[PDB]
């Protein structure tokens, strides 16, 4: 049971939320697409995107400006669904809006709803770190879509706690 490795919290018979890392949750589940939170430019520098590119070796980024020089950059609310680089079944990079710069929060639910695509995915919540988009917030544009197993991963336990009351 890849779940009894952690701290976790069923919400439905579609989304659970978990304490801990989306990547190593997502090493559980041969099958799983896990959600890469990225920027229109699929640029990986830091935060999970950081971390997903530094857990493939460098492969993501590569394989992120491959894509973006032959498409041109991602709107704001776009996905692509990429190589999972042993990761997972496959990452699918989605474009948050940016609260920073008054990008439409509603955004939140176009991004969601890609993730409907695949039977199991592994998601954080989408721009809930310094796009400043509260986690609370992001959670509800989360469960009103989700129409699939979604495990999603927060790694702080305040943000757990604040999550499951
Ligand atoms: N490995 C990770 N696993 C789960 N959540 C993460 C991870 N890394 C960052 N986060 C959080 O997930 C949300 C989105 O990440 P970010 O796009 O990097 O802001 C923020 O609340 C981050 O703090």
């Amino acid at each position: 049971m890849p779940l009894s490795n952690f701290e976790h919290k069923v919400i439905t018979e579609c989304v659970t939320i978990v304490l801990g890392d989306a990547i190593q949750v997502a090493k559980c589940y041969g099958e799983s697409v896990l959600v890469n939170a990225a920027n229109t430019h699929l640029k990986h520098g830091g935060g999970i995107a950081g971390a997903i590119n530094a857990a493939s070796k460098g492969a993501v980024q590569k394989e992120s400006d491959e894509y973006i020089l032959a498409k041109g950059p991602l709107q704001v609310g776009d996905s692509v669904l990429l190589q999972g680089h042993s990761l997972a079944k496959n990452i699918l990079h989605v474009v948050g809006p940016d609260a920073r710069a008054k990008q439409d929060v509603s955004l939140l639910s176009k991004c969601y709803k890609a993730m409907n695509a695949y039977p199991l995915v592994v998601t954080p919540l989408v721009s809930a770190g310094i796009f400043g988009v509260k986690p609370a917030v992001s959670f509800d544009y989360l469960i009103r879509e989700a129409k699939t197993r979604v495990l999603v991963v927060v790694n702080s336990q305040d943000v757990y706690k604040s999550l499951t009351i």
